[PDB]
């Protein structure tokens, strides 16, 4: 086999460190070799040269070679997937209107990239927040690219539900099924577990039929919706292991397709045919499963009760006002040129 | 099965924060799940917290629990491995014999508190420096241990000579063979290039016949010398991606055997009768292969000419020499 060409962009911060590793290890593409590219900004040069030296110093059978760079079109060129780690963070004063905006630049760009440089069969999986809506504009902005290139990160939350629910069921992960994160990141984010249930002494219930009323539809969505403040809180510093394990996890199903009865949350360019009643033109995550072809479909059969109805219509007329928001700040910057 | 104790010291730090994580995942114990025991110093809690709040939020299957600690007997009871990864750092003015002593209490107590509350099988593999020193004096202080139980880490060194070297040939480092490390850590440690070969257009070739003497017997000693130093200056932090590679490494090795050909340096209690002609009662790295029940071995065969004997023989003075520093810190405050 040829290498894999795996792209990470913002390659010197602390995710760039581990995932670049990660994947040198063979974790992501098996026996197959890869080839890491490696961009991030000027300043950063320094940092990502001592990233490259570590990634030698471990002798990685499967690491066939690297480029470290802050040229578009050496990080881009013919890769096979790609991690866009790298965005815009938030100003002081700003608000989430103004990240939405700033980011929106740096999307449309990079979808061009994209399109100009990676192979037409490329997995580009978005990272960096907001996720689901930068995830729309690569797309959009990438005219030789299709919906089925690009997907956005809710791994990250699905994990942190699992083992919140999990610990207060008292069972290991592996013995509750079905949680879902569906929608889009922020305070719209779906955490549903009403298709949930767990096993527990061979008996095998629902979640929502043993734990409180109370937990499940206030306390459980506070404890993940403010997980990742008491993580900074305490760390000095943003998550950095626990997003790369999920991108990962999220990008080798995209490859190779997930295990039987695995239901993994995505965010993917909103399918036509799907049965929950979102409508196309963003970003949306849902239960997804992926084929042995690497394709990803939406599970079919969830229920969706009323509580769960108006938690995604409200989550997907929050992303179209995102997306609106972001095509509007673009227009502005056009128009003022 | 019954899920393997894993103990790393210094956890909040870096490599234990990766160290964790990749534990974690089920790359060390295969299919088997892991327990973490975590243990750092009182101001290091809250980072550790963190840590445990990201290893949640990976919903690993492999993660059985996890104990984060400051308390000694709850990180080390009824473990099956440890990395002990901290250590004293050298203080500003300080000279090696005052980072050999003050490390020696540490690594008494840590020898007390293994022997105390580890299983008899438990597989230690000392990391922190001065790392084969360290690993003598926590050994002579496990009194229900044994040697076997014993190990210091030379693979990061090993593989940053396999990397430089294949780099310098233009070949891939798996077409290079028969690197080796031996000895100690620090201006002593023995970086051998004299049984290694390579292969390319289909001849295999010894490394120091091809490769220019002032490259391997000046410049390539200096590079692997220098490189953490520089990976520091880059960085603004030491290294830990790497040394966490070598030690996942080193530890899957010594619970399931090496792979076929396979040479790995590891620091090991001196057997008596290895065939290098090294003195027993010092931890030294040897060219190393692991059995299918876990159990070391030093590589017989490489061969020793002038040059490596001396270097061997300066490499066994200096271990003989921090070990009497050591014991005579410690005697001198009993």
């Amino acid at each position: 086999s040829e290498a894999a060409h795996v792209l990470i962009t913002g390659a010197a911060g602390q995710i760039g460190y581990i995932l670049s590793h990660w994947i040198a290890s063979g974790e992501l593409y098996g026996d197959r070799q890869v080839y890491l590219h490696l961009l991030d900004i000027p300043p950063a040069m320094n940092r990502l040269t001592a990233l490259t030296m570590e990634l030698e110093d471990c002798a990685f059978p499967h690491l066939a070679g690297f480029v470290a760079t802050t040229d578009p079109k050496a990080a881009f060129k013919d890769i096979d997937c790609a991690f866009l780690v790298a965005s815009m963070p938030r100003k002081p004063g700003q608000v989430r209107a103004d990240l939405i905006s700033s980011n929106s630049v740096i999307f449309k760009n990079t979808g061009e990239y994209l399109s100009k440089w990676a192979k037409p069969s490329v997995k580009v999986l978005v990272i960096g927040n907001p996720d689901n809506t930068n995830c729309e504009i690569a797309m959009l902005h990438a005219k030789n690219l299709k919906p089925e290139n690009f997907s956005s990160l809710s791994m990250l939350d699905q994990n942190r539900a699992y083992y919140e629910v999990a610990s207060k069921l008292g069972v290991d992960v592996k013995d509750v099924h079905d949680i879902i994160v569906w929608g889009n990141h922020g305070e719209s984010m779906v955490a549903d577990l009403t298709q949930a249930t767990f096993t527990k002494e061979g008996k095998t219930q629902k979640v929502v039929d043993v734990l409180d009323h109370d937990y499940v539809f206030d306390t459980f969505f506070k404890k993940i919706g403010h997980r990742a403040w008491d993580i900074l809180e305490h760390r000095g510093f943003t998550s950095a292991a626990s997003p790369t394990k999920a991108a990962i996890q999220h990008m080798k199903a995209w490859l190779f397709g997930t295990a039987p009865g695995e239901v993994l949350s995505m965010g993917i360019p909103v399918p036509e045919g799907n049965p929950y009643g979102i409508k196309p033109g963003v970003v949306f995550s849902f239960p997804c499963n992926v084929d042995k072809e690497g394709k990803i479909h939406v599970v079919e059969g969830f229920k969706v009760n009323d509580w769960l109805r108006e938690k995604l219509d409200f989550t997907e007329k929050d992303l179209f006002h995102e997306k609106e928001i972001a095509l509007n700040h673009l227009a502005q910057l056009e128009h003022h040129h």
